[PDB]
């Protein structure tokens, strides 16, 4: 149903950008001086 | 539609199963 | 003298492991955009 | 303190190499 799937890309859209987020946190983390 | 949107699941969760890895990789680099 | 030799070196190093890092953060949000 | 400081360069060094690793790992999640 298109609705679900709708709904599934969605939330994974909004997980994967959080995720890339906190890539960059740990990043700078790793990175500080 | 449906199709078009199953294909995007499947390559949305692809990219969540690597950022995911790369969020444990860089953990333990802290 | 070695000692200023590799302290300069630590400073090298921290600089290129700033930088690298920030590149890590940028390619990341390029990854996640939506 | 030289011991000290190559210790701390071996470290930093360590950080590099996985730094630019993870710089190449994103960069292939970017296609």
């Amino acid at each position: 149903k298109v609705k679900q799937l709708a709904d599934k890309v969605e939330e994974l859209l909004s997980k994967n950008y959080h995720l890339a987020n906190e890539v960059a946190r740990l990043a700078k983390l790793v990175g500080e001086r």
